[PDB]
């Protein structure tokens, strides 16, 4: 009973069977189908040998289209005749044309409305796209309907940016430039997005809050709920997503200004004119949205499985991923959930033979992730005191594959050495690397930009269920999956993301026919959990944090140094931050020596608690400015793109666009304040590794 | 080497010697004398045998009178002639008439100004006094100078209440009704306040913030400071304290309305007319303040002593009390500091013979407590991550005596059983109880109102250095001292509080000539620290929390039930809170059985961590409404009197004066929200005591 016994028990054929099982019908959050799947998972986890398996339910704000009053968009003429209508549903894939309960495409949490107006095209609707429009092109989005292509940033940020530019509605679409890889066929004949395909997804800006109605507290049976007008993160203008056949019909008539440059042009045979409005002949025509979706408080269910630790049952290593899907969830999330299921089964086989992990392992099937990470966040709000004092690590397990090229890992620096060592012990599943380690194939295909002979590991961003554990609670977190070649593939994520076409067949035929990539991912996620839960000394290397802190401090300093006159005028010094980083490096190095050099379980557990609380020490209980649920001072989701991680976010946001601020004294004061906060937090985290007395 | 060896080493004669030593010259915060005393304490603590003794310094906002432009108050005639002036200093006591550097009476943090106006007398300036004036008497304080007698509530609350009533200045005075006990002589011939005596003290409303300039973060050498206009807690109108000879001259001419009733009348031979202004003959005369005090960032120094634990060096038991005084600090704080000094000496004698406590003991000499608990709060802000994860308990040690009648203890319910058991083992120092236990004399003199054969133990309020540890950080805290008979003595605290007359002689001649009460207090505080630091199982009884939670829930429910119609209309139910309290009781009882029933140090330490984190579980990281540094959901300082503890403060404040709110729907919504928060927090704390997996 060692890690190799655990790894060897995992089977590609089991993951395949589970994935097929989890993807035959839709499992939309808050629906009966998804409750039944929760009960099935609960039952099988018990069968598999877990000590306890419970449902934790919450009543949270969800959003659904109105079944009898469909959402759509029109081009309307001067008389008010609707001369073109967008689709009411995606053409269903072969053999699913009689599946019921496929939710039509919609933007979850859109308010109702029927705004009518002239179009402005805003590229990806990024902060810089709006800068370019308003500041350089002098185009005013006020009272216009904005059309934006999906890609580059989280769609919630797009909607916020449009709303702040004064738009009265947003139309999101998938451009073939971003969702149709050259030389591959459309689904069902290949893995590309067809013209009728549409990407679902919520457009909230929760900033870590969880259920919009109950920020701070679990949405239990006696919860006090905010009124809708005070809910967190809801958009104020209607929003709806469409495919590129429909987008072409909306864009082909566009007039006004030419696109400023080629980075504004997608692949449709249209000019990509910014607008506002249509060219000469069609200038009396307008665009009309019809959105009738409703928000409603709906019950959701997490499955929580427990495998009690033999020696430290009060230390938790968590493996969690969501179970709710937009439609069939062939990739997102069931390719991850099938892997979690096999990992539980494997741990349970060992448990039936008398083994227990040293520490407790918790397994989670989260609900309502698609609606804003609601299930994981409510559960963590409920259990925050247990998680704060006992949480060793959180390993996420959403989509196992988004490509077939190489490994992708995003994690805290505390897990870098764990990940390097583990991948050196795993077999590469890649063609041309048979008999070579996963470390070797991963390092060759995705070299670290900083270090020779190391692989790339990215910062954690957000848009997934580790968010509450890492950026709210300060629990060391990581995730891993197979991914595409990010050098040669210029499209975003995978084309069929959140569309009806994301099916079991998509995975089995095009992504992973042997289920070898899924198996590799099961080994990486499961092996990380195994080492975290069983290693005598927690497998965290604090010296890896010291190295990245220096890199982030150099980076934030170089950003500020674009304004040398203001740094002089306002006496802006990074000296304290570099001093704190230097101290962290020195103290971490001394702690590592002590960790090498001690039969005494109090010293050990004292040392394991210093390792466990180190991530915790980066939490500021006052949170970041106007984002009280982002409390980690080193990492937060980018204020311009929730998916991307930003380092020293408090300083970054204080410097961002600072040359445009009206009161430079005040703005540079706030930069200095954020420098102080970061230097202090780094020094305080360093001091948790000093001798305790 | 056991507790009895520790207790027996403590000597009344040593405490006397130390008190004499600490009270020969003033030790005002931020002055050179107080820095020299810090260095002396540091040196002696090292001599006494502590492992490490360091100064932790901070640069915080303090306040001082202007040496060359004295504060005073006048009655000014129509021509602007100042016909009466209040005193420039208290007549110094016998033999101290040539002591330099006695700070004259002043209100620390008063802004500058010379407002001129008509007087209104506002009794104790309590919330209910202002209600009575504005609502019942229809007296308008707007643009008036308010004169208030000290007593009943913290003077900071008085100033806030006056400021919100629209006053343009506040004059505080000591009425003989509150500071002159019948049949006792004035200092130097007895322990009463003379007519020339004046009570110093700050008038901030920090609500737990610490240094007004750096809320959240220690005021270290690179701290970003708020501007003064954004500082926390500063009063907006000038304020100055006077004695009763001067008060009589201000009050004797008062006209306008009669006092509403006898509870408004003190003991001066004046009518206690409310005003506004003076009677007929003197109605053209006005009162003029002259305040020239300045706020300035000033260095302060805590002494931090460490006695490393032999077995759990990463668990901290803290004994802390302040060292800064208004003048000589005969009682406040040096009667406490002399006791701490003897406790350190005693622990050090054991340490020199080879003993170490099981857990680490930290000893603190805090600075600038008189200016808003600044030294303890900055240090705790600096070390918050260590204290959060490792802090077992905080025992305070300010004034050891405020009377000679019986023991007074205020503490978390987690320490009730500890205090009962320890006092049963200590000798009573009281006349008539020779050979009887302190428990027996204390229980006879100060019976618990709830239980036969138990003594009274009060809730922790605030106004002392446990505040950051308990209501911000959630570390189990307690305090103990000798006190007066609260049934027969209707005056407040002790008469000479914060006056020049609070000297070594006051204590030696009138309060405790044998130093037997000081010795008893040293035994209670030292014994509590000894048991907390050495007992194998932490000496906390979670079942005592279950009992008081029920009492507080009954109390808050009965307050709400004064509005049965609104409870019906708005569907206000306490069901969830009573359910959470019931669950807490059941789970606590099961935890206690497990604590009785387990050679296994992981179980033990797991159980000790459940005991240690139980106080911690009552912390809400979002804080109470508009008081982010009061995070404890069961206890906060009363919003009307910082000194008094309030239970379920979030609910209490939501119900307070609710019948006057303009939007009852909104106000009752907030009551329900606070009920949810409290029920949730109680249930969550309960669940930290459940089996961990
Ligand atoms: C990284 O770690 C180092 C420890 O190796 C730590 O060094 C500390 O730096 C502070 C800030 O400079 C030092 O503060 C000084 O303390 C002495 C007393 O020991 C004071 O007399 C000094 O104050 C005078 O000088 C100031 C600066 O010119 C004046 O502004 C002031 O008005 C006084 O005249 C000063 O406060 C401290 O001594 C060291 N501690 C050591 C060396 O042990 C450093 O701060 C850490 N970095 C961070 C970001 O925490
Ligand atoms: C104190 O401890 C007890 C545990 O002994 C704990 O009991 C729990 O109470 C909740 C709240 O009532 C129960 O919630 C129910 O759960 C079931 C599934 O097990 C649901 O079907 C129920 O929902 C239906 O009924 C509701 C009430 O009428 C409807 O509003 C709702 O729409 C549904 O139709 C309901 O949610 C829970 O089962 C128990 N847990 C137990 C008994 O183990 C209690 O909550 C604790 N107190 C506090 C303040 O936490
Ligand atoms: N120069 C260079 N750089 C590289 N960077 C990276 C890599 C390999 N690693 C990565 C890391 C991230 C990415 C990437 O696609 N990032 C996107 C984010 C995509 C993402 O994280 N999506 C989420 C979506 C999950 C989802 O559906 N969540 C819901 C709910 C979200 C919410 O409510 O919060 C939703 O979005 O609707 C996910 O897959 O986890 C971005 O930062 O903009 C790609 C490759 N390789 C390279 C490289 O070879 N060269
Ligand atoms: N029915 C009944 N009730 C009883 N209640 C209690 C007792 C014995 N216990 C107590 C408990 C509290 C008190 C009391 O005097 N309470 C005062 C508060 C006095 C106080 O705590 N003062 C502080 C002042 C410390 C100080 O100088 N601090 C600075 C800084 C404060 C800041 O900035 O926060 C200042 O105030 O200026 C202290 O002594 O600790 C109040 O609640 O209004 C008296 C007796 N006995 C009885 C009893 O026999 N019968
Ligand atoms: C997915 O697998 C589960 C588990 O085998 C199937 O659920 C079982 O179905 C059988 C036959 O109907 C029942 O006797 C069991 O009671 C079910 N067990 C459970 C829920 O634990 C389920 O049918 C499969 N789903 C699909 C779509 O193939
Ligand atoms: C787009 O959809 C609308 C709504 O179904 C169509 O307009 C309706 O047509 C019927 C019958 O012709 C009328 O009686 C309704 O009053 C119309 N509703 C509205 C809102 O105009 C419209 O024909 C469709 N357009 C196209 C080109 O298919
Ligand atoms: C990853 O593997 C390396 C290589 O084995 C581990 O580093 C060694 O650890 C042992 C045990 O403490 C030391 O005696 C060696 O000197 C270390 N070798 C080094 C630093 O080259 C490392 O600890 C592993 N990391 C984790 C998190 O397990
Ligand atoms: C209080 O006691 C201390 C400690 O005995 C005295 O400080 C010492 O004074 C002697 C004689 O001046 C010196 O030789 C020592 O260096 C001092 N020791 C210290 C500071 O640790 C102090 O004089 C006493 N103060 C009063 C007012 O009596
Ligand atoms: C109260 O104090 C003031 C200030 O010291 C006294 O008034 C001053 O008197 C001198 C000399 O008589 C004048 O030249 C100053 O201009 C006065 N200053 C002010 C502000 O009026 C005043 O006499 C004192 N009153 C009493 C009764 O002692
Ligand atoms: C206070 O003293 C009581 C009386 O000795 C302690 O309660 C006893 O503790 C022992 C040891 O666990 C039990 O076997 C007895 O049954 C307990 N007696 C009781 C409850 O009457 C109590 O634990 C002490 N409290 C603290 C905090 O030390
Ligand atoms: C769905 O739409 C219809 C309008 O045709 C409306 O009457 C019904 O109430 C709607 N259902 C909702 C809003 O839940
Ligand atoms: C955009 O246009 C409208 C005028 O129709 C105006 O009210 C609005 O303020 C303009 N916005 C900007 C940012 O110039
Ligand atoms: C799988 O790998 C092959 C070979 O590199 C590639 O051509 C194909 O596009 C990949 N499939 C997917 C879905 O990425
Ligand atoms: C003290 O008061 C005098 C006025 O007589 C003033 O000139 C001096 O600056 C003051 N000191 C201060 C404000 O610190
Ligand atoms: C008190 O009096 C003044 C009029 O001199 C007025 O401005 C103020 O609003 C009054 N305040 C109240 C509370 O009635
Ligand atoms: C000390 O005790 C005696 C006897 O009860 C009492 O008369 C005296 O007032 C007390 N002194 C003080 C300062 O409380
Ligand atoms: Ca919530
Ligand atoms: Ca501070
Ligand atoms: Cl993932
Ligand atoms: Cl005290
Ligand atoms: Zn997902
Ligand atoms: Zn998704
Ligand atoms: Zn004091
Ligand atoms: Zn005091």
């Amino acid at each position: 009973h060692n890690m190799k016994a655990f790894l060897d028990e995992l089977k590609a054929e089991n993951i395949k069977k589970f994935l097929y099982n989890f993807t035959q019908i839709p499992h939309l959050a808050g629906t009966e189908q998804n409750f039944q799947l929760a009960k099935q998972i609960q039952s099988q986890w018990k069968e598999f040998g877990l000590d306890s398996v419970e449902l934790a339910h919450y009543d949270v704000l969800l959003s659904y289209p109105n079944k009898t009053h469909p959402n759509y968009i029109s081009i309307i003429n001067e008389d008010g005749n609707e001369i073109f209508n967008t689709s009411l549903f995606e053409p269903p894939p072969p053999g699913y044309e009689n599946v019921s309960d496929i939710v039509p495409p919609f933007s979850a949490f859109s308010p109702q409305g029927m705004p009518e107006g002239d179009l402005v095209y805003v590229n990806y609707a990024r902060t810089e796209d709006f800068f370019k429009l308003e500041r350089d092109m002098k185009i005013n989005c006020s009272g216009k309907i904005v059309i934006a292509r999906y890609g580059k940033v989280f769609r919630g940020n797009k909607v916020k940016n449009a709303q702040l530019a004064g738009a009265k509605g947003v139309i999101l679409y998938s451009d073939p430039a971003d969702y149709f890889a050259p030389g591959v066929k459309s689904y069902p004949d290949g893995w590309n997005l067809p013209g009728g395909g549409v990407q679902r997804g919520n457009i909230l800006n929760l900033n870590g809050a969880g259920d919009p109605l109950t920020p701070g507290y679990p949405a239990n049976e006696y919860a006090y709920r905010r009124g809708i007008a005070e809910a967190v993160g809801l958009p104020s203008i209607p929003v709806h997503p469409i495919g590129y056949y429909d987008a072409q019909k909306l864009l082909e008539k566009m007039g006004g200004s030419a696109p400023p440059d080629s980075s504004w042009r997608g692949s449709l045979k249209v000019p990509y004119n910014v607008g506002p409005g249509f060219t000469g002949n069609f200038s009396t025509q307008k665009v009309k949205m019809h959105i009738h979706s409703t928000n409603e408080v709906t019950r959701i269910y997490n499955v929580i499985g427990t495998l009690r630790g033999a020696v430290e049952p009060d230390r938790y290593v968590i493996l969690g991923g969501h179970r709710d899907s937009w439609v069939f969830g062939g990739i997102d999330p069931q390719s991850g959930a099938a892997v979690v299921h096999e990992i539980v089964r494997s741990f349970g086989t060992l448990k039936k033979e008398g083994w227990r992990p040293r520490r407790t392992i918790l397994f989670a099937s989260w609900d309502a992730a698609e609606f804003g990470l609601l299930g994981s966040t409510e559960w963590a709000e409920e259990n925050s005191r247990l998680l704060q004092e006992r949480g060793v690590a959180y390993i996420n397990a959403d989509s196992s594959i988004e490509g077939n090229y190489t490994l992708r890992v995003d994690c805290t620096p505390l897990m870098y050495s764990l990940v390097h060592n583990l991948t050196k012990e795993l077999k590469s599943p890649d063609e041309g690397f048979e008999g070579k380690s996963l470390y070797e194939s991963w390092t060759k295909k995705s070299p670290s930009p900083e270090f020779s002979g190391m692989p790339r590991i990215s910062k954690l961003g957000s848009g997934n269920d580790f968010e509450v554990f890492f950026q709210r609670l300060g629990i060391a977190s990581g995730r891993a999956r197979y991914t595409k070649n990010w050098e040669t593939n210029k499209f975003s994520g995978y084309p069929l993301y959140h569309s009806v076409y994301e099916t079991y067949e998509l995975v089995e035929k095009f992504y992973d026919p042997m289920f070898k990539y899924h198996l590799t991912v099961a080994q990486v996620r499961g092996g990380m959990v195994f080492e975290l839960a069983n290693s005598i000394v927690l497998p965290f290397d604090c010296r890896d944090y010291a190295v990245v802190l220096r890199k982030y401090a150099d980076k934030i300093y170089s950003i500020s140094m674009k304004h040398p006159q203001e740094m002089k005028t306002y006496s802006v010094s990074f000296d304290s931050l570099f001093s704190a980083v230097k101290n962290f490096t020195e103290i971490a190095s001394k702690f590592s020596e002590r960790l090498q050099d001690f039969s005494n379980p109090i010293v050990l557990r004292m040392m394991n608690d210093q390792l466990m609380f180190l991530e915790r020490a980066f939490i500021d209980p006052l949170g970041l400015p106007d984002r009280p649920f982002y409390r980690h001072v080193i990492y937060a989701p980018s204020s311009h793109n929730k998916y991307a991680g930003e380092s020293f976010p408090g300083i970054y946001d204080a410097l961002f666009d600072i040359e445009s601020k009206v009161d430079p004294s005040k703005a540079w004061g706030e930069v200095k304040r954020q420098i102080y906060v970061a230097a202090f937090t780094v020094q305080a985290a360093a001091e948790t590794l000093s001798e305790v007395a």
